[PDB]
């Protein structure tokens, strides 16, 4: 499982579940092509977006539908969505955990890059 | 100033100096159009991007070139850049401060929205 | 496992391993009595600090030896240590995950409070 | 000002107003002694805690009463308070800005250290 997403809610101290997430790969054109997609589980986690054969070196975009999540809660958010953009290079392709902690007016994100 | 940007560095505990920033407005054809550009000062601040008149209701994108900053320091960061996407001035005109705290594998961002003086 | 600690390194995008952690419980006197203690694993995690019988309602302190961690890396840190202080109340006692992301000059912390 | 505190609220995207702050200095008997006290202003800032003269080398503790702030809003937060512990002025005198970004179950803190003007 080369790419995983974890989202937490900072307002309630709990995972952020049923959060929509879209992954994009940079194309020739420099446009963005749809790649992988899901909704976070009960544990705020998303896995099995891709495989080690399909996940090659290149530029990816991870888009988190944060605004949908706050609306659902009756809270007016600042952000349209949270985007994370990185090169999936490093050594060669590896094990990426993209995590995001959310607040109505803020967000933090970190990457944990480990090889077993 | 209706739009102000503040960038800090978490590795050194100082302002992030000469950091490039690009602002875009979502166009009618649903395209991102260049709106304004600049670099952080000595205090990690960016002022004078726009005017109250110019800053109408819409969807804005603030892209911060975090990648070029870390490279200049000898670090190879994870992110290509930090982008902040929001709707502005949709319930009357406000003042926006977008702040970012940067690390090589992480970043945090918050906004302060204020109601102009009348 | 009523209380778990997870620590990540924001400079390197990896767990923060071999990080010393001390837990304290508020005493009668209002002093702090030693309670639980460990070192984070390879995954930056610490578990089995206590049991559901010993973990009763009260005030706890979680002290993370961050300065030791940066020194070891040849990096001069700001902080003497990172402290987290909370009431282990909520409903009755529950499932607490205390997480911390570290930078030489900053730190963020969040609590995830879930009941299975 | 050698020591300045800035607190922001992440739920509302505004400064954290009337937040109490207590500063301590580790004593010789290895006890925490009260050093200074105050409340954040309208801009979420706290100034005038101490003087260059008074602010000697030592170990300081900045305790922020985050618990009382959230209660005042109708929220029951996780933390009892936010504490920042650091060594100050140990390689000559500097200026310190401690900033905190607050949420009910989380907080983030960073420092900006500057070399005085001479
Ligand atoms: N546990 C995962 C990833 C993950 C996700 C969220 C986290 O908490 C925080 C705590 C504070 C923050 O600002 C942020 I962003 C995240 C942490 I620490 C780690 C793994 O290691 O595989
Ligand atoms: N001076 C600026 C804003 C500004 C900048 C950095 C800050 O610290 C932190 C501390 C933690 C964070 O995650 C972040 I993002 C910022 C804070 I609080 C506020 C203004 O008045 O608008």
């Amino acid at each position: 499982c080369p790419l995983m997403v974890k989202v937490l809610d900072a307002v309630r101290g709990s995972p952020a579940i049923n959060v929509a997430v879209h992954v994009f790969r940079k194309a020739a054109d420099d446009t963005w092509e749809p790649f992988a997609s899901g909704k976070t589980s009960e544990s705020g986690e998303l896995h099995g977006l891709t495989t080690e054969e399909q996940f090659v070196e290149g530029i990816y975009k991870v888009e988190i539908d944060t605004k949908s999540y706050w609306k659902a809660l009756g809270i007016s958010p600042f952000h349209e969505h949270a985007e994370v953009v990185f090169t999936a290079n490093d050594s060669g392709p590896r094990r990426y955990t993209i995590a995001a902690l959310l607040s109505p007016y803020s967000y933090s994100t970190t990457a944990v890059v480990t090889n077993p």
